[PDB]
């Protein structure tokens, strides 16, 4: 499925996140996509030094937090719609909310942010990734 193919890249981008930042992993062609976004998510972060304040201060998560409220927060990188550098973002996004969730003693969302970003990209994202050539076409642009 397309589905789990998805779910696997997010659990594999935050394991190599995690494992990155000096966190722990342990509550979790492909291996082309998944080399090609984890280097994706490291040139964006060392480039934009992005801190998403502005996101992870509207969502201020906690183990209360509801899918509801992380869809919300997370259509505003999409509010133009999709494209490559912005599901690149949503990756990077994703992994900082797990650092931060660690970081605030709520190492039970890591698991959580996981599924979420699955469900979201699976509903909100694959549609546009589809159309546009697939992952294949993100390795073609990413190398």
């Amino acid at each position: 499925h397309m589905s789990q193919s998805n779910r696997e890249l997010v659990v594999d981008f935050l394991s190599y996140k995690l494992s990155q930042k000096g966190y722990s992993w342990s509550q979790f062609p492909m291996a082309a996509v998944k080399q090609a976004l984890r280097e994706a998510g490291d040139e964006f972060e060392l480039r934009a030094r992005r801190a998403f304040s502005d996101l992870t201060s509207q969502l201020h998560i906690t183990p209360g937090t509801a899918y509801q409220s992380f869809e919300q927060v997370v259509n505003e990188l999409f509010r133009d719609g999709v494209n490559w550098g912005r599901i690149v973002a949503f990756f990077s996004f994703g992994g900082a909310l797990c650092v931060e969730s660690v970081d605030k003693e709520m190492q039970v969302l890591v698991s959580r942010i996981a599924s979420w970003m699955a469900t979201y990209l699976n509903d909100h994202l694959e549609p546009w990734i589809q159309e546009n050539g697939g992952w294949d076409t993100f390795v073609d642009l990413y190398g």
